[PDB]
């Protein structure tokens, strides 16, 4: 589904201060990973990121291209192009833990500057 700002907004709000970072900063994340397609795949020559967060093949979800990922995150990655994003929101935790929010954001700067934008 192509999700507005504030359905994003809403939808996200169990990740609100997770981990310190405000749910405007994760609308942000959202926004620069995806365009709020919870639809989202993205190839690269050896691994695919999917959906909403961009959750990689590589060691955090299992699917076809690669049935040995580490899976971290204990899940197919098709149940991260649905329309529910409490899996997806477990596993954004999980990533956050390990890899911080650089998973997602090459600078923080990227979502720390008028994080008031974000908000609905
Ligand atoms: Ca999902």
């Amino acid at each position: 589904m192509q999700l507005t700002k504030c359905e994003v907004f809403q939808k996200l709000k169990d990740l609100k201060d997770y981990g310190g970072v405000s749910l405007p900063e994760w609308v942000c994340t959202a926004f620069h990973t995806s365009g709020y397609d919870t639809q989202a795949i993205v190839q690269n020559n050896d691994s695919t990121e999917y959906g909403l967060f961009q959750i990689n093949n590589k060691i955090w979800c299992k699917d076809d291209q690669n049935p040995h990922s580490r899976n971290i995150c204990n899940i197919s990655c098709d149940k991260f192009l649905d329309d529910d994003l409490t899996d997806d929101i477990v596993c954004a935790k999980k990533i956050l833990d390990k890899v911080g929010i650089n998973y997602w954001l090459a600078h923080k700067a990227l979502c720390s500057e008028k994080l008031d934008q974000w908000l609905c």
